[PDB]
């Protein structure tokens, strides 16, 4: 009975443009009077093997951008680098811009992403922020500087710019302030995902969005301390949860009755003894990009 | 990678409105000087049991009807109901009202929906129209009136509006003519639908996106011929596969190099014998709400 469910998207929409240096396209970001997009766009194909980007843009100027909503150009009236994303001061302010915020998540924490090209959107859909730092997305050639956010009442949080695909068809990219999720370099070198873990926090959102559904046979007499958890998970390739994780699984606690680290005593008998043949929420699989605010948002709405 | 995906939702959220009578709220529609909303909307507790919509509509006033865009009541001049849809014509039109038009859609089909809550857009995803005609959605309470949707071009073709939830769980209404999609009423009593079945174009689609993202442990060296392959499907409660469809799946089929027929021994293979406990794009079921411009969209 649950689904990926994305925010609306068009605040989002309503900031997209398209940034070119020579043949190079892809998306920026325009909010108030400043475009933000990711910086390989002043490289060529061939300086993409092996940029020196402080040198390439040393050599550019305001007039090098092209920066278009739609087909309507944008004059640059300045422009810098900060970390991997480049910033370009323009003459008009964005009158779509929305309150917004930049916000780095934490593994786990799930987002939207407004899959774009030429500046125009596709497509939108959730993506959760993996151990190892890559997102499992779908993007083509042409969607680099597409966005991740989240919507908290009026207020756009913008967490993701995309940047990288790795050979397991994973995804890649920074914060809005330019650095990296992850090892990551924007070289075009090869690069791969590190080994990923399952996100313990929000398989147990998972397990009190299956009680509050009223399926709870998994429930178990026993409890467990944090840290005898946490050793036991990662012999599984579950991550440990950290303090901030058992705070935020407090709504669901309270809703269900549950302490979180009951729950934890239920999941850690998941995992040492199996299903045995049964499902829970119709699943014999543990889902794991369910955030516990995913769950109250589909609950209880 | 492959992923559920759905429109961009801001043509529509800029149409959505909140529509009141008496104690009862839902979504409503704006697109020129008209909102469509559920007509449902202007029944009591008592009403919805059992009600005569003519007899209950004869007795509204325009200014029965409380219709909000945010922080800005629009003043109700006039209306109408076409079967279960009520059209209330206002004194001003949105600016923002896309290109649109109103499609009926086939079973099988997908759209992006958009939820909403007093007026509110609140989420997007993306469903299809079951062989029954009820649909998988996730709607609580004062979803009514939200909209499904798809879009060509600058086009928004509008194919659903949301009106109930069955005890199942799945859910039911209407296209933007009022028609209910299915066997299915506007009145408050429980409704079951009939016994649906998989979309099997769609989960030939599927598996040939999950070939496309490089996972073929599912193939193999056989074949089936059409009619072969259809007497195993409808044994299995899936729907039966046209030479349409089978044409349909043509440039995923030259993309990746397998004969549809080939991918049909597949699936008849997968069906016999299940999953081994194995999963395709990380699913351990057959997905059947992606169709074959939808894959070949998202892959191309
Ligand atoms: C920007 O639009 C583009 C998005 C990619 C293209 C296809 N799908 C995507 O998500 N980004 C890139 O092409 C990126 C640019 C550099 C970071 C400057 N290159 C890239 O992602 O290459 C990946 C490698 C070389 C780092 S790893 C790899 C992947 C596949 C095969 C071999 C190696
Ligand atoms: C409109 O906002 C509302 C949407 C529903 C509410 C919960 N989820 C939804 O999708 N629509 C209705 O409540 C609808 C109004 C009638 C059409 C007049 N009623 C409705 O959907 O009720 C279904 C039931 C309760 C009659 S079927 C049932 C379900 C569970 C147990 C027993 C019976």
């Amino acid at each position: 009975g649950f689904r990926k469910m994305a925010f609306p998207s068009g605040k989002v929409e309503g900031c997209m443009v398209q940034v070119t240096c020579g043949t190079t396209t892809l998306n920026g970001l325009w909010l108030d009077d400043v475009v933000y997009c990711p910086r390989h766009v002043i490289c060529t194909s061939e300086d993409m093997l092996n940029p020196n980007y402080e040198d390439l843009l040393i050599r550019k100027s305001n007039h090098n951008f092209l920066v278009q909503a739609g087909n309507v150009q944008l004059r640059v009236i300045g422009h810098s680098m900060q970390n991997c994303v480049l910033k370009l001061k323009v003459d008009t302010a964005n009158p779509k811009t929305p309150k917004y915020k930049f916000v780095r998540i934490q593994p786990g924490q799930t987002f939207s992403v407004l899959a774009c090209y030429n500046g125009s959107p596709s497509g939108v859909y959730q993506c959760a922020m993996r151990p190892n730092f890559t997102i499992k997305g779908s993007f083509l050639n042409g969607s680099c500087g597409s966005v991740g956010f989240n919507i908290d009442y009026d207020c756009v949080s913008f967490c993701y710019m995309h940047h990288m695909e790795l050979p397991t068809g994973v995804h890649a990219g920074t914060d809005l302030e330019g650095n990296f999720y992850g090892p990551f370099v924007d070289r075009q070198t090869a690069q791969a995902a590190g080994t990923d873990t399952t996100i313990t926090v929000n398989v147990l959102a998972w397990l009190y969005a299956a009680v509050i559904n009223g399926d709870r046979w998994f429930l178990n007499r026993f409890t467990t301390t944090l840290n005898d958890f946490n050793l036991v998970a990662m012999k599984y390739n579950y991550e440990p949860l950290t303090q901030d994780h058992v705070d935020i699984l407090g709504p669901l606690s309270a809703q269900t009755g549950i302490a979180v680290l009951d729950m934890c005593a239920s999941l850690k008998e998941l995992l040492q003894n199996g299903m045995n043949g049964r499902t829970i929420l119709g699943s014999a699989l543990l889902e794991d990009e369910f955030t516990p605010f995913d769950v109250v948002r589909q609950c209880s709405g």
